[PDB]
């Protein structure tokens, strides 16, 4: 990665995930990838 102005990261909690985001509905967003399947 690199620096930049950016807000604080939220992560995923899910083993063997690596995903961030600085928005917390697009983590939410992001959950469902987990939860469910299509
Ligand atoms: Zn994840």
């Amino acid at each position: 990665g690199s620096s930049g102005s950016s807000g604080i990261l939220l992560k995923c909690p899910t083993d063997g995930c690596d995903y961030s985001t600085p928005d917390k509905y697009k983590l939410q967003a992001h959950l469902k990838v987990h939860t469910a399947l299509d």
